[PDB]
């Protein structure tokens, strides 16, 4: 057999038959003879074709395969590493190197020094010191992306490999199992669980790995169990648990003071597959206090070892979060109350207000639809304003760069044909990766992409206020007219200047057969 | 005074005037309190951000400063850098980093290693340990940028640095003058001097670096001295030379075994200012024919290590072209005759070939015109076909990376605002960096886009035909309408289905007061 | 031919003829069939082998070969390459790979992640991505090792390349030359030139690539044209001038202030061949004073970089400094007037000052002797008292790093067989590297040890009292027979208890065939 081979029939056997790509000649010895069990994904800039892929990954709960071109491909795509490393996604990206006879004299198109390219930002990196290795090295990336905890790796390859025969001995990767599956110990395990009954007010906070896992249902059972209030830690990318639900109490404000002050009176806060935590403004104080022990569940090394406060435990989310819910006592407490309705804010025959759009949004959507968050001027009200009762409901670009939810929401789309996506995206967010587009439409995967058009970039001169920080260049973006950049791309397009007109277009967008983009007018900051 | 103030200084005394940027959060701080003095110009994403920064550094032969968010926004622009790695472009490249207090939690937004994340694709790379370095930081990224090879550098500030007190001492630094203007020593300088005069048959082979060091006329003067032909190197990304000077040869064909066949007979190849050499395609054979011996000047140490043949010298090309080209003697030999002009291909009145586009581009555009490429299946018929006489005429992205030309044209412009620059892009490559079509229209910056429409990456399956190469995907970008694209970015489109729409398109396009975009449809291969 | 014959033949045509290792299994291969016109020189341990071939490379004024086995190998030997780094010492360093069939099992002895291993202290580090390129790439490590600014370099080969066929195109690697001998352009020459004429009280500082450049001789021609005075930069890895010259002002101290002071009243200070500058002690304040201008030059590109004050160019020390004293004018005022004799210590009938030690040296050895100094709280003494006449006749430990002396007085013993060399080394130093004398036994390479025996890590007993630091553990050092571990390792020895036994085992040993230690007991700070 050929690595060739060799190489496509090891992908098989560990369930991967999509590759999410853009192409270049150092690929096209791995492309040739594509096999017709395979998909191939094509989009047209590489901060694309890996947005596209991790929304699919993160959906799928399974790797995604990426092939990019040499080091000018895997540079473009180095910005939606940084969010999948944020996200645990398990990416396995591939790029083509020279020929091996050329790699010396650094001809054109040569990865110098590789794999420190997309370093820190995967898991592992790697290029193979013989084309015989590469089916080996494919193993081990496939095994590194997936394992706890999940993120993107790296894999070069050197184009005149794939033609060259294979190891015999390489049939010993096909079939490999590899299981990061594991829980604490039993005798450790009951002293967490007597520690959660003997509690007199626990609280539980929930992260993206929760839903990575679908350990969503478990940690439902375990909160009603425990008669404890559930938050989402805060700079959420993912939401792991029903927001209707009496237990939930929605967004964790990223700041250290105002998390200490939310969690003060709760004996015991347990974090479950959530970093401690992922702040973001500058709010000072204390970490936790007084009166308040903190535990957290982590499937991360470097979550547990940077936490500044509270015991933790390494392990898998989905294994402990079913320990957990199936051990601990039914508390007699009462069961907390759930939140309140969100108020209808008053909206005039004018440009839309954020809320408004959220509201009917939540009034129109399938129960089973799935939101990106790249608004972050909204983040807020779209967690308030949304009745997210199932797993894999929300995405929100995990290391905060922008370019992820046009992408990702193609993805994810693809991933559950069922499950209507609508991607909600800033006027300025909506440029990083725009011509994704072109890939649901050729595609047709049926996306729709809400663009929040308030001709500025919000959170920045909100921010650029709150540091009282005049004189600030290059916070304004008008003049881009999104109903003729989906048509440049070939995605139905719609616009929406009031309330009447945002309730038509969704009318006819969540009745279309193809992609449709929704330009909105909404309120200036 | 304050790091944020010093630092200004700093950059105005030695030059700086101008932040190429898309902003975040961390940057904020340093934004703020932009001086009057300086300008800002946004772009939507960093890929764009840092090629109409690179553009604009190799057009002005000066460094160019960048701002970007933290490791998501440098990591959108990895696949910039690369081009401008091999381009030696002196690009200043900023990042904001978090505040020092939350850089160990890793909040949100924190560059984690910052400065592994643009490795290996910059000269120098670095996160100051205190506030008060950052003056001198930026001092050593200015002049690494600066000293030959120049080349671009990395650095990151936490944001909190910027309104701290700077040193006093600081100073020191405003007015330091850095020189790499070197050449060889006088004794070694004559004994290679005397290998030239005595040459029976010289050949001279241009780089990109003698376009960078404006040192196009000493080389005129040089091959007129020696009355030897001149040809540019492989992959080039600049234009060294006047295309109809009749001592030029054209393009180098990017192969092993082509360029020792074209060079058999010369006796003495002098390469300045090229890599030897930037090949490209698997072409096997001879470095060089018996008979010929290669002497390479190069600014960079890492070329001359690399070279596979030939002694080096490692110096500036300004200082060393200029001192060849006074010190040969005039040769008895007669001067080499002028390349014959094209040939007209057969052009019926249907989609253009790429040869009518570029004659026409030549019958019409003006002596002074500059022209960026990003059409690599028409690289051979511009190379012949555009008559580029002055220096800074021409740009090709240096590592093959698309997404150059469209960002780059822009700076160029900027950088020669009497100078019409003209990009002709193919389909496939302009949507990479698409959204910089925005800072054309918001700056009113006005560069001419000619975008090569066949509706496939063209370039790609071709190779396919030389590997007999089946069954390849992902090769055909159908669908795509550049006049809407345009459009959605506010500027002015025209398109171009046959020769009588081409010469009515440039004539309007060459009128026009802003960019203007020409979608042309050409054949496909 | 095989990759293991025309790797040998490149090494012999560039000069190679010695292999400075301690061999392992990935090494053997390379080291079979050893060319009968090559030596080895085998050390016990990688911190030895670096260090006798850094000696010898900064001797010799060559590069230096070295073997080391895999990753143990190369990473004893990293403090040696800190050292390497600061000195600019050209090394060319190779480690044994596993064999390309079972690098990715990471069997015992794979060097994982090779090139990055000794990362950040190489100018370049690489591991070929075939054998057909080990020649291409060995004659990379050559040249970048060698071209200004030198310095170390790292090359991994599995050990199965070596059998294998080479490319017959290698043979263009044989004879290639590569200059970096290259000074300052003219004009601008001649500006520096107008500038030095021009100065009322000009100063000179010259740092170790002046003795690396054997430009010694020039920067006394150009001291005695200017009449001005001569300091050494702080920290001095070597001496670059006579030391009795009446210019000569001795060892700059290593602090800021310190050295703003000394310079004051100077109008134009010209660095020669030193960073600016290498300070050590915390010691605040200006710069430089008003009134005082500073010019570098250096062959390091990060020196001119980083220099917080003055101009820079950046060029070939040799060439920089011939140019500079063929060109500058006699200047009319008074030569400086020499250093008077340092004084003599009192000294009793008990144990040395190190005063006296270095009297006697002066007293006895020869006037071409070389020395080297690892016992760093008599530096200033030893600068002092010593009269060095002649180019390369001192070496310090460029990084600070201990460890160094003791191999490298035998590698330059080795470089200079005509010339004694003595070693003064601290009784704490001399561990580090310890098992070096057993090669300067086994080849009868002839150096003087000179162990300053006073049992304390004197230099920080010293620093302690100036931080009033109590309680600082681990500062002393008894119970070390030093006569016992030369005896250990087979070269004489002999102890000097007072002053008498000192003349006495010093008459001895510069009359020896072979290496001697002299232990001598030297007062308590
Ligand atoms: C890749 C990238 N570049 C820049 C930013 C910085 N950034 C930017 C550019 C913001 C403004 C986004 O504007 P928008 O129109 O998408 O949304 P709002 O108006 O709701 O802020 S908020 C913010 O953090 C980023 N997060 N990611
Ligand atoms: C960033 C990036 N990604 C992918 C490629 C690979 N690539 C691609 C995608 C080619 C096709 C370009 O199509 P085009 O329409 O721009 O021009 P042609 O039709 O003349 O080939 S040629 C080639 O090397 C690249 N060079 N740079
Ligand atoms: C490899 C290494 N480790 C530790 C040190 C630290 N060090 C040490 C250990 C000193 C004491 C040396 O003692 P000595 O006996 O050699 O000389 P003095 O008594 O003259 O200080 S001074 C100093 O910087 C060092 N420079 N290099
Ligand atoms: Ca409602
Ligand atoms: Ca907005
Ligand atoms: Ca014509
Ligand atoms: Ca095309
Ligand atoms: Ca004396
Ligand atoms: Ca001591
Ligand atoms: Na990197
Ligand atoms: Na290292």
């Amino acid at each position: 057999a050929s690595v060739h081979g060799t190489t496509y029939e090891l992908l098989r056997r560990q369930g991967i038959d999509t590759v999410f790509g853009n192409p270049g000649s150092n690929e096209l010895p791995f492309l040739k003879d594509f096999p017709e069990d395979f998909r191939y994904i094509l989009a047209l800039q590489e901060a694309c074709v890996v947005g596209i892929a991790d929304g699919y990954a993160q959906a799928s709960r399974k790797p995604a395969f990426i092939n990019l071109h040499s080091a000018a491909g895997t540079g473009n795509a180095m910005g939606a590493l940084s969010n999948a490393w944020n996200s645990h996604s398990p990416l396995i990206v591939t790029a083509g190197q020279q020929t091996r006879a050329m790699i010396g004299v650094e001809a054109l198109l040569t990865n110098v020094d590789a794999a420190n390219l997309p370093r820190p930002l995967v898991k592992w990196s790697y290029e193979p010191a013989s084309a015989a290795e590469v089916p080996h090295a494919m193993s081990r990336a496939i095994h590194m992306a997936s394992m706890a905890p999940q993120g993107p790796v790296y894999l070069s390859v050197p184009y005149d490999d794939w033609d060259k025969d294979a190891d015999p001995q390489s049939h010993h990767l096909f079939d490999r199992h590899v299981s990061s599956s594991v829980r604490l110990n039993d005798q450790d395990l009951d002293i967490l669980v007597k520690a959660l009954n003997s509690a007199s007010n626990p609280a539980i906070v929930l992260g993206p790995d929760v839903d990575a896992a679908n350990a969503n249902a478990d940690c439902v059972m375990l909160a009603e169990r425990l008669k404890a209030p559930v938050w989402v830690a805060p700079s959420a990318p993912r939401c792991p648990f029903p927001t209707r639900h009496p237990c939930f109490r929605g967004l964790m404000p990223a700041g250290i003071a105002a998390i200490s002050q939310l969690l003060e009176g709760h004996d015991v806060v347990l974090v479950i597959g959530a970093p401690v935590f992922r702040y973001h403004q500058y709010d000072p104080g204390q970490y936790l206090k007084p009166g308040t022990r903190l535990i957290s569940v982590t499937c991360d090394p470097l979550e547990a070892a940077r936490a500044p406060m509270g015991d933790a435990i390494v392990a898998d989310i989905g294994a402990m979060a079913s320990a957990l819910a199936n051990l601990v006592e039914e508390s007699s407490r009462q069961l907390p109350t759930a939140a309140p309705e969100p108020a209808k804010v008053d909206q005039d025959a004018g440009r839309l207000h954020p809320e408004t759009v959220f509201d009917t949004l939540n009034d129109m959507a399938p129960e089973n639809a799935i939101y990106l968050n790249e608004s972050t001027s909204t983040t807020a009200q779209m967690w308030q304003r949304l009745n997210m009762r199932n797993p894999g409901s929300y995405y929100f670009c995990a290391a905060g760069g922008f370019g992820f939810a046009l992408p990702a929401a193609i993805g994810v789309q693809l991933a559950e044909p069922e499950r209507q996506v609508i991607a909600v995206i800033g006027d300025g967010s909506a440029n990083y990766s725009i011509s994704a587009l072109w890939t649901a439409a050729q595609y047709n995967i049926p996306t729709i992409f809400v663009i929040m058009n308030n001709g500025t970039y919000g959170a920045l001169r909100w921010f650029a206020g709150v540091l009282e920080a005049e004189n600030v260049p290059g916070l304004d973006v008008p003049g881009i007219d999104f109903r003729a950049l989906a048509k440049g791309y070939g995605v139905q397009a719609l616009k929406a200047d009031n309330l009447e007109q945002l309730k038509g277009s969704l009318q006819e967008a969540l009745s279309a057969k193809g992609p449709v983009l929704i330009e909105v007018s909404t309120v200036s900051p």
